[PDB]
């Protein structure tokens, strides 16, 4: 999802890891 430090969903962006 949204954020930084490895992806969720959109595969090559990154996420804050609450998902």
């Amino acid at each position: 999802g949204v954020g930084f430090g490895r992806p969720d969903s959109i595969l090559t962006q990154e996420q804050a890891k609450p998902m």
